[PDB]
């Protein structure tokens, strides 16, 4: 949603 948690997601 956020792109910050985008990232998180596929880290």
């Amino acid at each position: 949603h956020a792109l910050y948690a985008c990232i998180r997601c596929y880290a």
